[PDB]
């Protein structure tokens, strides 16, 4: 119904012609457009589905680029441009700056194979520097995800795995971005993602997308997420699987006291469920595909990323003065 005003050769704002989708779902659909008063540049719209969740997430998230692409006018900081926005036959349309392939979307198109180290360090790097710049304007992502990393451009080599020539990233999908004096809402991130602090329903901060980013790394390292499931109990029973015992003070701070026995996890490791935990899940550096020192790095920063307590959790300023960064800095 919403593909009815977004087809291809359809023109939106008297300019912007359709010639292909970008990527569709829930929020509904970023089409690559010509922008004839722009003299035939190539741009991205993102159509916003009519519906609650997503005019809100919309509406916020013009402002929040509106701030940090007038904060950042060079875009140093790797956030996406926004060019303008308008309505079009009732739906919000925001115009971004064309950006190639989500890192999803390249892992899922190379058959689930990972990125290179050399490329996840310059990766990491910018998505840590992007995200940075956020958590310096008093705001939180609450959704980093590899599908809201977008390649610049992802034209890439073929041998006896796909390789990107240029890995340079930016930070897409600020909807759900928070200000530090804003109230905050229960369920932020995708399942995934999500930050001990959030499901244990502590009360969340910048630290929230450190977790994220750590999750992500991961998954760049090994092709697949590391916490596959979509129960909050299992998810915890993961995190403990993978980095130990979560601290007593967050068992005890938490209102979800039934999801714990004394104080430790109320979970059947011998049921269905825990031979699964035990079978997908397992202790983080039995994770390393090679003991080479750079992977060892790689692992240390992510560790240090996975910390449960958000606030001894390592920041994002510190995370960039990490020994993995070396090699990028030996220049
Ligand atoms: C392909 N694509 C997508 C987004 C873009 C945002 C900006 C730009 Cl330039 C592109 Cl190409 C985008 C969206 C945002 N924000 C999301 C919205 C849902 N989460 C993933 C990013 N989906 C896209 O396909
Ligand atoms: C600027 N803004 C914001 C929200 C909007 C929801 C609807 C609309 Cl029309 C706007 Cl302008 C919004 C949301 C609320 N309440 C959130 C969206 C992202 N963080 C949580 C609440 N914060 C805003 O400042």
């Amino acid at each position: 119904s919403m593909h009815l005003i977004c087809q291809s050769g359809d023109v939106l704002s008297a300019r912007y012609e359709i010639v292909d989708t970008l990527g569709e779902g829930a929020f509904g659909k970023v089409v690559e457009c010509i922008d004839h008063k722009a003299g035939g540049r190539h741009v991205a719209v993102k159509i916003v589905k009519n519906v609650d969740r997503y005019c809100e997430a919309a509406r916020s998230e013009i402002q929040v680029l509106e701030h940090l692409n007038t904060t950042d006018p060079n875009s140093t900081f790797r956030c996406v441009q926004m060019l303008e926005w308008f309505e079009h036959h009732g739906h919000i349309c925001i115009v971004f700056e064309l950006l190639g392939l989500s890192t999803y979307d390249f892992i899922k198109e190379n058959g689930f194979l990972p990125f290179r180290l050399d490329h996840i360090r310059k990766m990491a790097y910018q998505i840590c520097k992007s995200v940075n710049f956020l958590h310096s304007n008093k705001l939180t992502h609450t959704d980093l995800k590899p599908e809201n990393i977008l390649f610049v451009q992802s034209d890439y080599t073929e041998a006896y795995e796909r390789t990107l020539i240029n890995p340079d990233i930016k930070v897409v999908d600020f909807g759900s971005a928070t200000y530090d004096d804003e109230h905050h809402s229960t369920l932020v991130s995708t399942r995934h993602y999500r930050a001990p602090e959030v499901i244990l329903a502590l009360g969340w901060s910048q630290p929230c997308d450190v977790w994220s980013i750590g999750c992500i790394l991961i998954e760049y390292y090994l092709g697949f997420t590391v916490f596959p499931t979509h129960d909050s109990k299992e998810h915890l029973a993961m995190m403990e699987r993978i980095l130990g015992p979560l601290p007593k003070h967050m068992i005890q701070k938490t209102r979800k006291r039934k999801y714990f026995h004394h104080d430790r996890l109320d979970w059947d490791e011998h049921s269905s469920a825990g031979r699964y935990v035990s079978r997908a899940c397992k202790p983080l550096k039995e994770f390393m595909l090679s003991q080479d020192v750079e992977h060892e790095r790689l692992f240390d920063l992510i560790q240090k990323m996975l910390e449960y307590d958000p606030a001894k959790r390592i920041t994002l300023r510190e995370a960039l003065k990490h020994p993995f960064f070396d090699l990028l800095k030996k220049s």
